[PDB]
């Protein structure tokens, strides 16, 4: 049976060319071959056995919702650039010179944000028509909200749901059920940690498919409270800068208890951060980070976000400003709209080795994805208008607080195509032309980024991305179109990659060069050769890596699991007595089930 | 641009010859003409509010997965009975001859179960594999499971979640608090009904759609508790018989609740069930019928269910009342639907009743051969690892039956020349009656031999029908015109708004509610509200005497801008106008407006 999808004529012309130039092989290689087919999907799907029916439902329409998104993006493009300009973007997303992120939603909903839990607290659930909810005024009711709010987030867009400042909102209902003789003091601490149980444990029990939500917690030091709240009230009417160590200690139990928790179960969310203010050689609350640094030695849980001032953040609550990051650490009220990524190594490719051609071709592509991206924009806002996207009409996500962001992948693979890679006693390392390099690619791509503004009217940003399937994907298609030039299985997203030996020294003074130039868009990773032997080496490392401008890190760990799920280091579980069966590790800056994780990129 | 589904010869040549003999306007109106175009669904889509974007995901795909089921059953029939038997099914359901429910699901998940939370009590959550959950310890932790449950089993099955034994569960929890010094004996009441908000709040605020769950709660008379629980225990080792006074007490506490809460906030979930044993003119547990006729006095919320046997709940051939409004016996359930439309036959016979007989019989049999293949598709999906609640001992198959539905009773007897009028109201003939009563006794009689053809049990009802109602009726005006007068077809064996009078429809309902085993509704508008206790007490009494095994009566609720309940123009919290109203349509509390 051949059933119709009704397309524009230059559009159905502009498909059959480049199946012409390209070949079938193209088309199945970016998921719009026999993938379209529902028999055949159906049949493979069902005889593949972890998965339940669920998952099918989810599956089926992927395929078909990216096709119509392409569509609709070709047709804003050529009314707002030009048909050529339409056609060049059609052409470089479907053979690979860039990667259009969550491409199966892209004319349909944005993709992340960082919350705050003020209107929840104020106004209940008005999102959700249907009925009308009343404000929480127990402890109970405000953990209700939380969970409903994020598992609605997270059907309205693709990407995390960050909450900065849960802990300050959970205070405020803990002191009042105190006050009111609701929880007994003999209870106190009980009733806290059931409440952390519930909140977690949801957190990690997917309802449809196998997959939880993407969640993310953030310590916030005395700084960041009393820069972000100056001013404000809590439902009393009392000052929250009067409560900043009650606020403090709260933070400091939940990350006590989830460290305990782990050796019971280990799970993935919320991933954890702390957010700290360091100047001129020393913290400005000392207390907290080495309260961190104690905490970390166990499991290596928490990732380090560090900062010199907090003049973005003190005006939260026109050019936009404040740190957005996929993994963690995305300042309170700040996100992302959409992310497009420029694959690095296929330039390489096309340049022959001759770098001023290399920075032509760049900043020509860099040029395209802004104008894609502004298209993008102008679909939310038609959405917005149509009434499909209520967190924007109450007020918890704002169109002018989220970046268009511009992606990178590849670095280290593109420069070592291009002949500037090597390796000593000291592991691998750029040349010194190669560092050269990389400051002219990552400059060329600032400077672009900042006329944006300008051109288009919004803020724009870049980005190292996670890339936990466009690593392997591009890597693929650059394969197929230059054979053995290319000579990866899969490309990086680190500056040095994950698993290379590169001394720490100049790893720290790489991330050190060019974490800033990306306004903290990365995650390094530090490489220790054994454990560290005393609480005093740890900290002291810190400081030296907080010293030379690194924006984002954490420290290797491998954590063992039992087919039961008790965490532990070694090849026997202290609990129960079973084997090691899988371990976890941070792939993509978080961390994840390795066997599992790895099968899924 | 055209996209490739990939079928066998014999299919393909089968789906071009219906084509041409029916044309493009019978496929648009089944569900398989332009709503096929990804494109034309998604513009028409987003410029219809009530809806958001996390309904367009689930919609979207629904034409697709209905042609694959389709498809796969029509494979699976030629596999067991011959290619004839599978092309005559797959043009009657393309026609309008049958209707297929949950069409879009039908060859990948089951319909409906009413469960026991045992298993959630003793063992967590271990159909969720990424993570190991551990038994709950407290009231708090029950509620949070309870909840994830639901919504787990509402995407693992097309029907409703029905949990009749939730309160001996929760009794269990609310004992094990107060003897551990978690809740003193004075704060005991507000505790407990903390958790009542947090329960019913959650199963009617939509996460993905704009529609929650269907879910149904059952008040057990001390009748059914003891014979359902005799010599069964409860974690700490107690014998649950012993505690039948503390359940009835918490389960009353409930019903209070809900019906003063309505004023606050006007919803649907959980429908709510009373099941009372009735036997030679007397409630054998008269306490609690006397609590449930006060309570309803308000907002007549609760259905009453009546028996006159418990030794079909007191443990191959399946017994167990099956009903989709509510009143389902625990553990019991339906894998499957398919409804014959009594109309079409009627149209077909010219008006002579052996004729009408001959065909109706002729149809039950190839729906038998249907629903057997179904069944074969959903052990093979079992095997393939994809549906958890058969693994785990929640859902179990051998106490779910296959279920033939009828609609449109009436209207065929009208088509027929078998209805009329007099000083009493609209009505049955003398020879109307009589037909009426061969056309369920051959159904029944079929019914029965499926036992010894298939080796699984199959039931009968009398569906609500929310949609085969429209659509049945505007497939047979196609094909027959101005002989089918009718805009929709009914759901009673009278119509609820025809001028029956009340005696009349009592007696209908009595006559015929034994023949499906209790898979029926009768509901009655009340004009004015009752004066007196008693005297709804005896009208109670006087149903149940006439045979009637499932009923209830409907007031219009009215509801302001703001949500709150009340009778009248104006609301007595706020002072707003009304603006809409609640009422029982197919047997259950709904918004009139919106259900449209
Ligand atoms: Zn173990
Ligand atoms: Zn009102």
């Amino acid at each position: 049976m051949k059933v119709q999808y009704s397309f524009e004529r230059e559009f159905e012309e502009l498909m059959s060319d480049l199946l012409s130039k390209y070949g079938y092989e193209m088309f199945q290689m970016d998921g719009l071959g026999d993938q379209l087919d529902v028999v055949k999907f159906t049949e493979d799907f069902v005889r593949r056995g972890v998965t339940n029916i669920s998952t099918y439902f989810i599956e089926i329409s992927k395929p078909h919702t990216y096709l119509y998104s392409l569509y609709r993006i070709w047709q804003k493009m050529k009314e707002m650039f030009g048909k050529g300009v339409a056609d060049e973007f059609v052409e470089a997303q479907i053979n690979g010179a860039v990667y259009l992120h969550d491409r199966h939603h892209a004319a349909l909903m944005p993709y992340c944000f960082a919350y705050t839990l003020k209107p929840i607290v104020e106004k209940g659930l008005p999102f959700i028509k249907t009925i009308k909810s009343e404000p929480a005024k127990h402890l109970s009711t405000f953990i209700q909200h939380v969970i409903q709010f994020v598992m609605f987030a997270s059907n309205q867009s693709s990407g995390a749901v960050g909450l900065p400042d849960f802990f300050v909102w959970m205070w405020y209902f803990v002191k009042k059920d105190l006050k009111e003789g609701i929880i007994p003091r003999d209870k106190l601490d009980w009733y806290i940690e059931q409440h952390f149980q519930i909140l977690t444990y949801s957190l990690n029990q997917p309802i449809r498919t196998t997959q939880s939500p993407y969640t993310n917690f953030t310590y916030l030091d005395r700084n960041y409270i009393k820069a972000i709240f100056e001013g404000e009230r809590y439902p009393d009417g009392s000052l929250i800068t009067d409560h900043v160590e009650d606020i403090i200690a709260l933070q400091k139990h939940y990350w006590e208890w989830v460290s305990r928790e782990r050796e019971r179960q280990m799970f993935t969310f919320p991933v954890l951060t702390a957010s700290l203010l360091y100047k001129d050689g020393k913290f400005l609350d000392e207390d907290s980070a080495r309260f961190i640094n104690k905490i970390n030695m166990k499991w290596q849980d928490t990732n380090w976000y560090i900062s010199d001032s907090i003049d973005a953040v003190a005006s939260c609550c026109e050019k936009l400003k404040g740190r957005m990051n996929s993994i963690g650490g995305s300042d309170l009220n700040i996100g992302s709209f959409k992310v497009i990524t420029v694959n690095l190594p296929r330039i390489a490719l096309e340049s022959g080795g001759d770098r001023e051609k290399y920075l032509q071709i760049l900043r020509h592509r860099v040029q395209l994805i802004k104008k894609a991206l502004a298209a993008v924009r102008e679909i939310i806002k038609e959405r917005i208008s149509e009434g499909l996207l209520p967190l924007y009409e109450n007020g918890l996500m704002l169109l002018n607080r989220q970046y268009g962001t511009i992606g990178v992948t590849g670095v280290w693979e593109s420069a070592s195509i291009m002949g500037l890679t090597t390796e000593d006693i000291d592991g691998l390392k750029y040349t010194e032309e190669g560092e050269v390099f990389v400051d002219n690619v990552l400059d060329t791509i600032r400077e672009e980024a900042e006329k944006g503004y300008h051109e288009y009217g919004f803020t724009f940003n870049i980005e190292q991305v996670p890339a936990e399937k466009a690593a392997v994907t591009l890597a693929q298609k650059d394969r197929f179109l230059f054979g053995e030039k290319q000579p990866f299985e899969i490309y990086s997203n680190q500056w040095v990659p994950l698993m290379a030996n590169t001394d720490v020294l100049n790893r720290i003074r790489y991330s050190g060069k060019w974490d800033k130039k990306v306004s903290g868009g990365a995650i390094l990773h530090i490489n220790l050769g054994e454990s560290f032997k005393t609480e005093e080496e740890s900290f002291n490392m810190v400081k030296m890596i907080a010293d030379m401008g690194v924006m984002y890190f954490a420290f290797n760990t491998k954590i063992s699991v039992c087919e039961d799920g008790h965490a532990f280091y070694g090849e026997r579980c202290p609990v129960c007595g079973k084997a090691k069966v899988d371990e976890y590790m941070r792939i993509v800056g978080y961390l994840v089930p390795v066997s599992a994780f790895n099968k899924e990129r």
